[PDB]
């Protein structure tokens, strides 16, 4: 698998379907797929509740059975946040998803995945800085410099930011507190 972690709300405006749940199964390998499918049990949904209503309800989790081609495999107690796509009828997750216990989020990261992500989606892009040197390439791109972090996903970008409009033409960095 060689996917690239997405910022958390790149994370949120690529998904289908965001939510907090907690993993009930054992997992099991479904042989003529070879997907893997986790039970889960929801608890909240924060985009898709607009499509669905109060009737939402998300039972199972879907990934590739295999490391090699991107699967999930879940590390007991905890609710988790669990950002996905819609494929072929199924919510499906890869190991580069935005999946993380909910108690583990900061204050911000809460705030983006429930109101502020959003503001972003249509507007601004979270651009990649994997090496050096790399180039800010438009104004309405937000340079995510702490690709280059060792703890890239505890940087201050990843942790407290959002690339939200700023002036016409202009998307920023932002404090989400």
């Amino acid at each position: 698998c060689t996917c690239v972690p997405p910022h958390p709300q790149t994370a949120f405006c690529n998904s289908d379907l965001v939510i907090r749940a907690k993993f009930v199964g054992t997992p099991e390998v479904n042989q003529t797929t070879l997907y893997q499918r986790y039970e889960i049990k929801m608890t909240k949904m924060y985009k898709g509740f607009q499509a669905l209503g109060d009737a939402a309800d998300i039972r199972f989790v879907y990934t590739p059975a295999m490391e090699s081609v991107c699967g999930y495999f879940h590390r007991r107690s905890e609710e988790f946040l669990i950002a996905g796509k819609l494929q072929d009828g199924l919510l499906h997750i890869t190991t580069c998803s935005f999946v993380a216990p909910w108690n583990s989020l900061s204050l911000a990261q809460r705030r983006g995945f429930t109101k502020t992500y959003t503001v972003g989606c249509e507007e601004c892009t979270v651009f990649p800085c994997l090496s050096i040197p790399c180039k800010l390439q438009s104004g309405t791109h937000c340079l995510w410099t702490d690709q280059l972090l060792q703890g890239s996903e505890k940087g201050f970008q990843s942790r407290h930011l959002a690339c939200l409009p700023r002036e016409p033409g202009l998307c920023t960095w932002q404090s989400l507190r």
